[PDB]
């Protein structure tokens, strides 16, 4: 049992939390990090399945994601462009399979104009609403209080074009039902990666990944921190006062001034608090829960479906695996398939024994990119909802009206303790550049709560 004492304890050594612990010490302030796991990274994983190479979690890179590209660069991290080269795959309303290229899906010109006039409007209320402070706006409670679902029927007949945008959002997100969240939730969303129109485009939000992992981001930095990191030791106890903390974990008790909890909203109550955190917490924690996503991989023995000049991309809103991409990982010579199946469609497959959902889930991947796509050398599925340190994926978000109830609050410290995770992100929300300028802002306020406390007040 190590006995320490620090200026600042982070609970939980995810992106967010190591990238908090190196912005404070490079303030002078000195940390120790306390995590459950075996390792850092958090919802960020390489690991090697039989074999194979696997990002686990995230792993993705988009173009708006600048703060986490200058993190990359003085980490000496370098990235790469997902494979996009001949035609992808949309399977429509009609269940009829057709390949094509450009930045249209395949279908008939009345749905077509549909989804630009939805992806319009969304467009502008993003632009209008942002990513910040999305609960003060004016059209918060009427965004808040429909569902996507119903939001976007509000304003198109078409179904077709109403499933595709919802896929983006739904299954591509948000991972929960379009009908469980609220339109002001698809818009944050959107304003969190520039526009709506960003998220409709995979060559955009599926653009890069890193060479080596994008796990990489934690080791580094945990590497850097050394044994301020500590391993094995879930936190069980936030012991607190106006001054400060003693946090205990099961190999660790630290007496710090302040304390992060750098973990998903979701488990914010795995964590005692002494006294009770208030009223408004614990009302507002209970409103938040992850979605739930596989992350399918399939490795082949060749990227077998560029020999048909296809780029290995497959949309379908009506589809079991909803989304298929060429995940090849950097200098490969085999070939990688990802592919996702979202909410209530996960549900229902995890219904099944592991057999008959491999089984199903690699039919449905044929169905995209043909029968050679049904005999994977490797074949795994990302089970982050089995994860007692993580409980779902991607994310967390609020249920439906939540977000402009509580939304106000989510950011507000309990005295010396603070919080942050990708999932209070504005830009950024929900993913590693969200998480990396979660903790870059959240130690930014605490070096200046500490630079309150020790500067004497101006008359
Ligand atoms: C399968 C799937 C795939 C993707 C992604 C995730 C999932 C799993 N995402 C999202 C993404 O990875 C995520 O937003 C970040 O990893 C979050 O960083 P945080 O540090 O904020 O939380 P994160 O969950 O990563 O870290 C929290 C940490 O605290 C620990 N912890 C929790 N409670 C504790 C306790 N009581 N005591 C001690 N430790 C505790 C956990 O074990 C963990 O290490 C993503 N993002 C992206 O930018 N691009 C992408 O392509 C993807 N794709």
């Amino acid at each position: 049992m190590q006995n320490l004492d620090r200026d600042v304890v982070i609970v939980g050594a995810g992106p967010s939390g190591l990238t908090a612990a190196r912005e404070l010490k490079k303030a002078g302030l000195s940390v120790a990090v306390l995590e459950a796991r075996d390792r850092v990274g958090g919802r960020t994983w390489t690991d090697t399945i039989d074999g194979a190479m696997l990002e686990i979690g995230g792993q993705w890179v988009s173009p708006d994601q600048t703060v986490l590209m200058e993190l990359l660069d003085e980490l000496g991290l370098k990235m790469y462009s997902r494979y996009r080269d001949g035609e992808s795959v949309y399977i429509g309303a009609d269940g009829k399979r057709t390949q094509y290229t450009g930045d249209t899906f395949p279908v008939n010109e009345t749905t077509k104009a549909e989804m630009d006039k939805l992806v319009a409007i969304l467009d502008e209320l993003a632009a209008e609403i942002g990513p910040t402070e999305p609960w003060a706006h004016p059209k918060a409670r009427e965004l808040d209080t429909i569902s996507f679902h119903h939001w976007l029927r509000q304003n198109s007949n078409d179904e077709e074009a109403c499933n595709n945008i919802g896929l983006f959002i739904a299954g591509g997100m948000l991972t929960k039902p379009a009908h469980a969240f609220s339109a002001l939730q698809a818009v944050l969303m959107a304003a969190s990666a520039g526009s709506f129109s960003h998220l409709t485009d995979e060559d955009f939000i599926l653009d890069k990944r890193v060479i080596g992992g994008m796990q990489q981001v934690s080791l580094l930095q945990a590497a850097e921190l050394g044994d301020d990191v500590v391993l094995n030791s879930p936190v069980r106890t936030i012991k607190w006062d106006e001054n400060g903390v003693s946090v205990v974990s099961e190999r660790a008790t630290v007496n710090a001034r302040f304390v992060i909890m750098a973990v998903p909203p979701n488990l914010y109550s795995r964590v005692s608090f002494d006294p009770p955190l208030p009223r408004r917490q614990h009302q507002m924690h209970q409103h938040q829960s992850l979605g739930l996503v596989i992350k399918v991989h399939a490795v082949y023995d060749t990227p077998f479906w560029r020999e048909e000049g296809l780029s290995g991309t497959g949309f379908s809103a009506g589809a079991l695996v909803q989304e298929v991409y060429d995940n090849t990982n950097h200098g490969d010579s085999r070939g990688t398939l990802v592919g996702f199946v979202s909410d209530e469609k996960a549900d229902a497959v995890f219904e099944l024994s592991a057999e008959d959902r491999k089984k199903a889930i690699l039919e449905s991947i044929a169905g995209f990119l043909g029968d050679k796509a049904l005999t994977p050398e490797v074949y795994y599925e990302s089970d982050w909802g089995s994860e007692e340190w993580t409980r779902g994926a991607y994310a967390s978000s609020y249920d439906l009206g939540g977000l402009h109830r509580y939304g106000k609050d989510q950011h507000a410290n309990v005295g010396p303790i603070y919080w942050s995770s990708s999932d209070l992100a504005a830009e950024g929300y929900q993913h590693v550049d969200g998480a990396v300028r979660m903790g870059q802002a959240t130690a930014a306020r605490i070096v200046e709560a500490n630079k309150l406390a020790s500067v004497p007040v101006a008359a």
